[PDB]
């Protein structure tokens, strides 16, 4: 949730454009929206524990 | 509606920091949003018919 709200902040001044690089210091990297500072230009990295590539993971969401 | 519309994808692909230069080409500056390109850094113009700025508008908004 606070990760949003800077987020919008950074679009907001217009620091998301090239240049910048951010890091979501999380397990749910895709778990927020990213589409926003997606387009900007700032290069954006975090971390992601849910791997939606499994099969497993695959199978699971498929139900969900 | 149209320069919403585009104002809005202007912010989204980033066309709306310094350097660029928009005109809105109606009699309703203020009838718009500006307040998201208003940051952004790009200059906008545009034109108004309806002086706030007037006694007689002043105190129909009084009203309104």
């Amino acid at each position: 949730d606070k990760v949003n709200d800077i987020v919008d902040q950074v679009i907001t001044i217009g620091k998301h454009v090239k240049g910048y690089h951010y890091i979501i210091a999380n397990l749910g990297f895709t778990d927020g929206d990213l589409l926003k500072i997606q387009f900007g230009g700032a290069e954006v990295s975090g971390f992601q524990i849910v791997d939606y590539d499994d099969s497993l993971v695959s199978k699971f969401i498929e139900r969900w």
